[PDB]
């Protein structure tokens, strides 16, 4: 059977709780071995090895741990047939977008998290991993991309993001849709997404010991300035803001983002709107303010892109082709 | 045919572009009136009295414009059969809620926007404005509290929000549903908000000029505790956190909060995740830090919501009654 | 505890396939016994009592067991708490709508599925059914009427609908949303359904010992004539159109049918598209044919109420007005 | 600027009403001169020729209209640099795929229609149209198989389905997600249909004058399996079914189909269910009965592909290959 690596880092999967009628649960109660031994029809699709990379709730998922999974990736890329990453789902679209970007292992990368804890009734988890797995050794799911799969539903790793936040089915491709859906042990991929991804990226993150600093500021009614303001004076590399509707800036905000744009912070306008894009062209001139439109990029995923970009360029034009392409 | 008094506040609906073909635009370039002129089948269906509250996109809508809006139907409810306010999309669904809790008039209030500018080659204003009349002149839609009718759709105020950057099917009620949908002129209703507003609510601005500040911080992987600390050095009444999944907090973000909350800064834990609600029972002990679990009120709702509270009350275990009542 | 009955019809949520990992499976394997046995959590929460009313997969569902199935809950309503029906998903929102529209007990009466069988990993069932009495014993699901529990959600039996063909997610209220959504076993009921239901209908089986024959044909391109025709030919009673786009029919459909209702046969025009409603004033004169538009309900629902109108009337005008009212 | 054939077939695009604030309306009130000529910018990007087909509304939509469209842009492929088909959309997700199967025309084919008729208030009408030559006009839409052009968002033939029967926003493609997004003139496309379409399918009708017999069957509680009979008793190459959930059938309909199938019959499983793969490997031993799956293909696309596999096997299991491919 094909050789499939499963890289854990914490998340719900292996959390736990009182209960499995109650909704109580902390992170990280298992390790990958009990994952793994807890689906033992894993032994018949695939020879699993198992490596606890780290054990956190993906609330607290971080740049280290991000370096850290796609330098592990591409090193052990060569060893094994395919990856499994089991992740909280907090930030899980984070994560597989940023490895979607960085990773140059072409042979399927799987990530798979559970909304429901280890300790619940109709624990999704299970299945999840085991369907997970029947993706990561799928050949036909190298060279997608780096995925998401839950619910019966590989997704790519760019388009995905958490719908609900307790919904077993949160797990959604917003704007393109998902690449295919699972059924018996089978999938019938009928997608794949255009954007560039993978080893078509020139992010490469293998000497880097740190991302450039990207924070995001949220959009609103009388928004404050202060927290866009708190970044700036900090310092930070670039700035994404989760804009109201088609990507606008309260007054103050628009304000502090177009004195950091033109003095060298890099500046992108996303949408706290959950589909569509922030798109240029409409009411904000990013050419006349150097900001960029970051297209389907919901917040967290712009910040993802804007430091990748960041460090190959501080350009707002050349930022802005790198949004347009991956 | 009954008397509707149309409040003009901005937005895309009156606003323009050079081009009907070219998405660039600019709000605010139309007046009431010319709104009102432009669609003269309103005459065949109310007795319509424009006033022009203010001219903004909605991008910049602000407490004073909430405080004139809700005042401004508190005084005239007498004098007319119902309300129409036009207004800008990016921001509707916040002005929508704070005017559900805070009018006490239960005849129709109904807000209203166009995702296309009134140049636009099928823009969608004239219809919207046709149907938003129909609206607040359909004895039924009283006491349903403030409504946002769009594309066909009404939509109770509390639940209603923006779903896509740019469609014109934009506004939906994502956790439970539209109250009723227009056709031909007349509305099919099947459903009323059951959480309380308007005449139900304790919330009185009537001698407010001013609002409690509440900001709101995003999470997201690596996310820089400096905007929360920003807010709460700024003296911040609350802090509302679109946090990651089901309310989650980024380490650094909850240390800053939960510290704030000690101090009495009345902190609410939302979610950047579209559906669903921020539950408590899940992963955060709000008890123990003195934290209110939003439901599913999205961030900007949820901050609607907690300032008012804040005029009410400072005691997190009350702001949580209110974040269960209303 | 809530004294609540368990009246068990079969399906996949009493099913069994050879493997955990293998989609495969045969309904109507467990009893109601060994079903309510299986989550020993159920009582803790209620005193459940079990009872097989049949033990068959929905597809073959049909009007015997609902009759029997309101006869039971109408006679048996005065010795419990509440009702959990536990049935198949296929036919699951066309039971809930019959028994939303004949049982006059207005205590807490749920129905429940399974999309996995017992058997698989990750099954659903247990949890589905565990929410199932979490709702049929919360007091607060009293007159609401027939409701559905699946996947965390409560859904008005009139609304909901089998969106997806395998997602355990599947079932939606497409129209008009979810009643209330279950965390931690407490329900959060915002709405509820506003056309009326249970005890508020005129339709009483109790003494019915078979229901109106209704059929339903579908339209398409190049539609035959033949289905609707054989139901005529039979000497039915009803016959629903399921429709393309807003209920139209297809020329020889339409001319089947325009003659039929012509002769007396009462002729529903609803629409093979899933969500919104087939209405009036589009281009069907239903005035001039004597045809009844369905309004939201989907083909199937439309036959449930079309069966049970033609209890009362045989005239489309009356029979409109049930369509209106119910 | 390219040359746009814009071919005719009447429908809702060139329908009017009485009224631009009354829902009624009557198809094909305008030719296609008058619709072209409507929207003067289609001047400004591309050289429009009409030629009107057919007019006629798509619910009316037969063989005959299916083959000569086919055949017209199969013939004048190589006068032209893309074709542009208005059409009714009750009908439209049924030619779009018809001619996805049929035209081996790869230069961009692209149908658009319109939900409000053209006498209405915010037609949709012009911009669609606009927005469906800007589509044709892109080399980028090469080779993506016949599109569907409807609410700014380019769609494949294959998964668009018609999801409301009156919104605007109602095309979707329901599985796999839309192929790109139109903002401003230009289409970000991000997928194309991995399924065979258009020049790689063995589908040709050039010389056809008329398909194979294919009907479709309603399923549902006590389903009557009279139309099934009829469309038996009538010599019915093929019968889709649409099944309740997965595929499923009411016990007599299934009878009726298993013994057509055992001479010779074509029988089709597809589910009524709006979304999700009918699939094998569920309740349903297709190879035992000499039925097929088909897949996410809903019912009146399946009758499309079999109709055409009927046009070179009658093999249950080369038509569940078909079916497995495009």
């Amino acid at each position: 059977l094909p050789n499939i690596t499963i890289l854990a880092t914490g998340g719900t999967i292996a959390g736990g709780g009182d209960s499995a009628t109650k909704s109580n649960y902390t992170v990280g109660k298992v390790g990958v071995e009990n994952l793994v031994n807890a689906v033992p029809q894993l032994k018949d699709i695939a020879n699993v090895k198992g490596e606890q990379v780290v054990n956190i709730g993906s609330q607290d998922m971080n740049d280290n741990v991000w370096l850290t999974l796609a330098k592990k990736i591409n090193t052990d890329c060569d060893k094994t047939d395919g990856f499994v990453i089991t992740h909280g789902v907090d930030t899980m679209e984070e994560t597989a977008y940023f490895l979607d970007l960085t990773v140059k292992c072409d042979k399927p990368v799987v990530m798979v998290g559970a909304m429901r804890p280890s300790t619940s009734m109709s624990a999704d988890g299970p299945f999840n991993l085991y369907n997970a797995v029947v993706t990561a050794a799928d050949k036909a799911s190298a060279n997608r991309g780096v995925l998401v799969v839950m619910n019966d539903t590989v997704l790519d790793g760019r388009d995905v993001t958490k719908t609900n936040t307790t919904d077993v089915a949160t797990f959604k491709s917003v704007n393109y849709g998902p690449l295919g859906y699972i059924h018996n042990g089978k999938i019938d991929y009928q997608r794949t997404p255009a954007r560039k991804h993978t080893s078509d990226t020139p992010f490469d993150v293998s000497k880097l010991n740190e991302l450039p600093k990207v924070g995001i500021v949220y959009n609103y009614a009388n928004a404050s300035d202060l927290p866009a303001k708190a970044l700036v004076d900090a310092g930070y590399d670039g700035i994404v803001s989760a804009g109201v509707g088609n990507g606008n800036l309260y007054k103050s905000v628009f304000d502090t983002l177009a004195t950091a744009a033109k003095t060298g912070t890099a500046v992108v306008r996303s949408s706290r709107v959950p589909t569509g894009a922030t798109t240029q062209d409409a009411e904000v001139d990013d050419a006349k303010y150097g900001f960029v439109a970051s297209g389907t990029l919901n917040p967290q995923k712009a910040r993802v892109l804007l430091q990748l970009a960041l460090t190959q360029t501080k350009d707002p034009q050349q930022i802005q082709q790198i949004f347009n392409q991956y």
